[PDB]
């Protein structure tokens, strides 16, 4: 419909994605009921980054597109949540790029939101705490912090 501009960008999005993308990151539309592929709704995974705490874990996310998209940024959200200093408890993501008033562009692409996610996985900003827990660990206790991490890359390890 009216979701004509978001869509023709989606597919674009897709295309480019299928045909270049970064090893181990997933990303894929989702199927509606009636096995038909839904734009909207895209499955992710990102993988822990090499020679961190992060390292060997892969980490699904899902990222929901709005009508007016490429107005405004998706929704990304980590399913289940992870323990970061910078995902609120719902599993969304807090960060600048996917905020429409701070540095969201309508050219931004898939690649660099999911880049720019696992970056942040292994470099949390401080200023901007979007929980209590893992803020508070990060700031008392960098070991621990690196402990919890490490186990919770361990729980999300692929086969």
């Amino acid at each position: 419909n009216m979701s004509g501009i978001a869509l023709s960008r989606l597919a674009q999005e897709r295309k480019a994605w299928r045909k270049d993308h970064p090893f181990g990151f997933v990303a894929v539309p989702t199927k509606n009921p009636d096995g038909t592929m839904n734009l909207m709704n895209w499955e992710c995974a990102i993988p822990g980054k090499k020679g961190t705490p992060w390292e060997g874990g892969l980490f699904k996310l899902r990222m929901l597109f709005k009508d007016d998209y490429p107005s405004s940024p998706p929704k990304c959200k980590f399913e289940p949540p992870l323990f970061h200093p910078n995902v609120y408890p719902s599993g969304t993501v807090c960060l600048s790029i996917l905020e429409e008033d701070k540095d969201w562009r309508p050219a931004i692409t898939i690649k660099q939101i999911l880049l720019g996610i696992q970056e942040l996985l292994n470099e949390p900003n401080i200023q901007d705490p979007a929980q209590a827990e893992a803020y508070t660990i990060y700031c008392q206790n960098r070991v621990e912090y690196e402990k919890r991490v490490r186990a919770q890359a361990k729980k999300f390890a692929p086969s």
